[PDB]
Protein backbone atom coordinates (compact mmCIF):
# COMPACT_ATOMS: atom_id res chain seq x y z
CA UNK A 1 0.00 0.00 0.00
CA UNK A 2 1.13 3.58 -0.75
CA UNK A 3 1.78 6.13 2.02
CA UNK A 4 -1.49 7.84 1.05
CA UNK A 5 -3.47 4.61 1.24
CA UNK A 6 -1.91 3.86 4.64
CA UNK A 7 -2.75 7.39 5.80
CA UNK A 8 -6.41 6.94 4.82
CA UNK A 9 -6.56 3.74 6.86
CA UNK A 10 -4.87 5.47 9.83
CA UNK A 11 -7.62 8.11 9.86
CA UNK A 12 -10.28 5.40 10.07
CA UNK A 13 -8.32 3.45 12.68
CA UNK A 14 -7.86 6.41 15.04
CA UNK A 15 -11.55 7.37 14.84
CA UNK A 16 -12.68 3.89 15.86
CA UNK A 17 -10.02 3.60 18.54
CA UNK A 18 -11.90 6.37 20.36
CA UNK A 19 -15.51 6.30 19.10
CA UNK A 20 -16.13 2.78 20.38
CA UNK A 21 -15.18 3.37 24.02
CA UNK A 22 -18.47 4.88 25.16
CA UNK A 23 -22.10 5.11 24.10
CA UNK A 24 -22.68 5.27 20.37
CA UNK A 25 -19.85 3.18 18.91
CA UNK A 26 -19.97 5.20 15.68
CA UNK A 27 -19.56 8.69 17.17
CA UNK A 28 -17.15 10.57 19.42
CA UNK A 29 -18.83 12.12 22.45
CA UNK A 30 -16.96 14.99 24.13
CA UNK A 31 -15.12 12.70 26.55
CA UNK A 32 -13.84 10.53 23.67
CA UNK A 33 -12.90 13.58 21.60
CA UNK A 34 -10.92 14.98 24.51
CA UNK A 35 -9.00 11.70 24.83
CA UNK A 36 -8.26 11.57 21.10
CA UNK A 37 -6.96 15.15 21.03
CA UNK A 38 -4.83 14.73 24.19
CA UNK A 39 -3.43 11.32 23.19
CA UNK A 40 -3.09 11.54 19.42
CA UNK A 41 -2.66 15.24 18.67
CA UNK A 42 -0.30 16.20 21.49
CA UNK A 43 2.31 17.66 19.11
CA UNK A 44 -0.20 19.66 17.02
CA UNK A 45 -2.76 20.94 19.52
CA UNK A 46 -2.61 22.16 23.09
CA UNK A 47 -3.63 19.62 25.72
CA UNK A 48 -7.27 20.05 26.75
CA UNK A 49 -7.52 20.47 30.53
CA UNK A 50 -10.86 22.30 30.86
CA UNK A 51 -14.38 21.10 30.07
CA UNK A 52 -15.18 24.47 28.47
CA UNK A 53 -12.35 23.93 25.98
CA UNK A 54 -13.68 20.59 24.71
CA UNK A 55 -17.20 22.07 24.75
CA UNK A 56 -15.95 24.69 22.31
CA UNK A 57 -14.22 22.21 20.01
CA UNK A 58 -17.35 20.05 19.88
CA UNK A 59 -19.48 23.13 19.18
CA UNK A 60 -17.28 23.81 16.16
CA UNK A 61 -17.23 20.20 14.93
CA UNK A 62 -20.85 19.22 15.56
CA UNK A 63 -22.75 20.22 12.42
CA UNK A 64 -25.97 18.26 13.05
CA UNK A 65 -26.54 19.30 16.66
CA UNK A 66 -26.46 15.86 18.26
CA UNK A 67 -23.64 16.86 20.62
CA UNK A 68 -21.24 14.30 19.16
CA UNK A 69 -18.74 14.06 16.34
CA UNK A 70 -19.62 11.44 13.70
CA UNK A 71 -17.29 10.15 10.98
CA UNK A 72 -18.17 12.92 8.48
CA UNK A 73 -17.62 15.54 11.15
CA UNK A 74 -14.32 13.89 12.07
CA UNK A 75 -13.20 14.15 8.45
CA UNK A 76 -13.87 17.87 8.62
CA UNK A 77 -11.79 18.03 11.82
CA UNK A 78 -8.96 16.20 10.02
CA UNK A 79 -9.13 18.70 7.16
CA UNK A 80 -8.89 21.59 9.66
CA UNK A 81 -5.87 20.06 11.41
CA UNK A 82 -4.17 19.18 8.14
CA UNK A 83 -4.72 22.68 6.74
CA UNK A 84 -3.23 24.15 9.92
CA UNK A 85 -0.20 21.85 9.64
CA UNK A 86 0.12 22.62 5.92
CA UNK A 87 0.39 26.34 6.75
CA UNK A 88 3.06 25.57 9.38
CA UNK A 89 0.61 26.29 12.23
CA UNK A 90 1.02 30.03 11.56
CA UNK A 91 -2.64 30.76 12.33
CA UNK B 1 4.54 11.49 16.56
CA UNK B 2 1.23 9.59 16.74
CA UNK B 3 -0.14 7.60 13.79
CA UNK B 4 -2.71 10.37 13.25
CA UNK B 5 -0.06 13.08 13.23
CA UNK B 6 2.02 11.04 10.77
CA UNK B 7 -1.07 10.52 8.60
CA UNK B 8 -1.71 14.28 8.46
CA UNK B 9 1.86 14.85 7.31
CA UNK B 10 1.53 12.08 4.69
CA UNK B 11 -1.48 13.86 3.17
CA UNK B 12 0.55 17.06 2.80
CA UNK B 13 3.57 15.18 1.48
CA UNK B 14 1.67 13.33 -1.26
CA UNK B 15 -0.06 16.52 -2.45
CA UNK B 16 3.26 18.33 -2.91
CA UNK B 17 4.92 15.30 -4.48
CA UNK B 18 2.53 15.81 -7.40
CA UNK B 19 1.45 19.48 -7.35
CA UNK B 20 4.98 20.76 -7.87
CA UNK B 21 5.77 18.83 -11.07
CA UNK B 22 4.04 21.18 -13.51
CA UNK B 23 2.75 24.73 -13.72
CA UNK B 24 1.32 26.12 -10.51
CA UNK B 25 3.38 24.45 -7.78
CA UNK B 26 0.47 24.75 -5.33
CA UNK B 27 -2.20 23.01 -7.41
CA UNK B 28 -2.75 19.70 -9.18
CA UNK B 29 -3.58 20.08 -12.86
CA UNK B 30 -5.34 17.12 -14.51
CA UNK B 31 -2.08 15.49 -15.61
CA UNK B 32 -0.70 15.62 -12.04
CA UNK B 33 -3.98 14.37 -10.58
CA UNK B 34 -3.96 11.42 -12.98
CA UNK B 35 -0.42 10.52 -11.88
CA UNK B 36 -1.31 10.76 -8.19
CA UNK B 37 -4.38 8.54 -8.58
CA UNK B 38 -2.56 5.93 -10.71
CA UNK B 39 0.58 5.85 -8.54
CA UNK B 40 -0.73 6.38 -5.02
CA UNK B 41 -4.31 5.10 -5.09
CA UNK B 42 -3.83 1.95 -7.17
CA UNK B 43 -5.38 -0.32 -4.52
CA UNK B 44 -8.42 1.93 -3.86
CA UNK B 45 -9.35 3.34 -7.27
CA UNK B 46 -9.33 1.99 -10.80
CA UNK B 47 -6.37 3.04 -12.92
CA UNK B 48 -7.20 6.05 -15.10
CA UNK B 49 -6.46 5.25 -18.76
CA UNK B 50 -8.74 7.74 -20.54
CA UNK B 51 -8.62 11.54 -20.63
CA UNK B 52 -12.40 11.70 -20.22
CA UNK B 53 -12.09 9.82 -16.92
CA UNK B 54 -9.67 12.32 -15.36
CA UNK B 55 -11.75 15.15 -16.85
CA UNK B 56 -14.69 13.82 -14.85
CA UNK B 57 -12.75 13.48 -11.60
CA UNK B 58 -11.44 17.04 -11.94
CA UNK B 59 -14.95 18.30 -12.70
CA UNK B 60 -16.07 16.78 -9.40
CA UNK B 61 -13.10 18.07 -7.38
CA UNK B 62 -12.75 21.56 -8.86
CA UNK B 63 -15.04 23.78 -6.80
CA UNK B 64 -13.69 27.18 -7.92
CA UNK B 65 -13.65 26.55 -11.67
CA UNK B 66 -9.95 27.08 -12.29
CA UNK B 67 -9.55 23.61 -13.82
CA UNK B 68 -7.14 22.48 -11.11
CA UNK B 69 -7.28 20.90 -7.68
CA UNK B 70 -5.86 23.11 -4.91
CA UNK B 71 -5.02 21.97 -1.36
CA UNK B 72 -8.55 22.58 0.00
CA UNK B 73 -10.04 20.68 -2.92
CA UNK B 74 -7.54 17.88 -2.34
CA UNK B 75 -8.67 17.63 1.28
CA UNK B 76 -12.21 17.14 0.02
CA UNK B 77 -10.93 14.39 -2.31
CA UNK B 78 -9.21 12.73 0.67
CA UNK B 79 -12.45 12.85 2.65
CA UNK B 80 -14.30 11.20 -0.27
CA UNK B 81 -11.71 8.42 -0.57
CA UNK B 82 -11.56 7.88 3.18
CA UNK B 83 -15.36 7.73 3.46
CA UNK B 84 -15.42 5.15 0.65
CA UNK B 85 -12.75 3.07 2.40
CA UNK B 86 -14.56 3.44 5.73
CA UNK B 87 -17.69 1.93 4.16
CA UNK B 88 -15.60 -0.95 2.76
CA UNK B 89 -15.88 0.42 -0.79
CA UNK B 90 -19.48 -0.88 -0.95
CA UNK B 91 -20.67 2.12 -2.97
C1 LIG C 1 0.13 28.33 18.65
C2 LIG C 1 -0.71 27.29 19.03
N1 LIG C 1 -0.16 26.15 18.56
C3 LIG C 1 0.98 26.46 17.94
C4 LIG C 1 1.91 25.49 17.28
C5 LIG C 1 1.78 24.13 17.51
C6 LIG C 1 2.64 23.24 16.89
C7 LIG C 1 3.64 23.71 16.06
O1 LIG C 1 4.50 22.82 15.46
C8 LIG C 1 4.23 21.48 15.55
C9 LIG C 1 5.32 20.53 15.18
C10 LIG C 1 5.55 20.25 13.73
C11 LIG C 1 5.96 18.86 13.37
C12 LIG C 1 5.57 18.34 12.01
C13 LIG C 1 6.54 18.55 10.89
C14 LIG C 1 6.01 18.50 9.49
O2 LIG C 1 4.82 19.16 9.22
C15 LIG C 1 4.74 19.81 8.01
C16 LIG C 1 5.13 19.14 6.86
C17 LIG C 1 5.07 19.77 5.64
C18 LIG C 1 4.61 21.07 5.55
C19 LIG C 1 4.56 21.73 4.22
N2 LIG C 1 3.72 22.71 3.86
C20 LIG C 1 3.98 23.04 2.58
C21 LIG C 1 5.03 22.22 2.15
N3 LIG C 1 5.36 21.43 3.19
C22 LIG C 1 4.22 21.76 6.70
C23 LIG C 1 4.29 21.12 7.93
C24 LIG C 1 3.78 25.07 15.83
C25 LIG C 1 2.91 25.97 16.44
N4 LIG C 1 1.17 27.79 17.99
C1 LIG D 1 -15.87 -1.26 -7.34
C2 LIG D 1 -14.96 -0.27 -7.69
N1 LIG D 1 -13.94 -0.34 -6.82
C3 LIG D 1 -14.19 -1.34 -5.97
C4 LIG D 1 -13.30 -1.77 -4.84
C5 LIG D 1 -11.99 -1.30 -4.77
C6 LIG D 1 -11.18 -1.70 -3.72
C7 LIG D 1 -11.67 -2.56 -2.75
O1 LIG D 1 -10.86 -2.96 -1.72
C8 LIG D 1 -9.64 -2.34 -1.56
C9 LIG D 1 -8.64 -2.99 -0.65
C10 LIG D 1 -8.80 -2.78 0.82
C11 LIG D 1 -7.53 -2.67 1.61
C12 LIG D 1 -7.55 -1.84 2.86
C13 LIG D 1 -7.90 -2.53 4.15
C14 LIG D 1 -8.40 -1.68 5.27
O2 LIG D 1 -9.34 -0.71 5.00
C15 LIG D 1 -10.34 -0.53 5.93
C16 LIG D 1 -9.99 -0.42 7.26
C17 LIG D 1 -10.97 -0.25 8.22
C18 LIG D 1 -12.30 -0.19 7.84
C19 LIG D 1 -13.34 -0.01 8.89
N2 LIG D 1 -14.54 0.58 8.73
C20 LIG D 1 -15.19 0.55 9.91
C21 LIG D 1 -14.34 -0.08 10.82
N3 LIG D 1 -13.21 -0.41 10.16
C22 LIG D 1 -12.66 -0.30 6.50
C23 LIG D 1 -11.67 -0.47 5.54
C24 LIG D 1 -12.98 -3.03 -2.82
C25 LIG D 1 -13.79 -2.63 -3.87
N4 LIG D 1 -15.37 -1.91 -6.27
CA1 LIG E 1 -18.72 6.81 21.25
CA1 LIG F 1 -22.80 15.55 15.23
CA1 LIG G 1 0.98 21.79 -10.46
CA1 LIG H 1 -9.85 24.50 -8.29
Amino acid sequence: MSELEKAVVALIDVFHQYSGREGDKHKLKKSELKELINNELSHFLEEIKEQEVVDKVMETLDSDGDGECDFQEFMAFVAMITTACHEFFEH
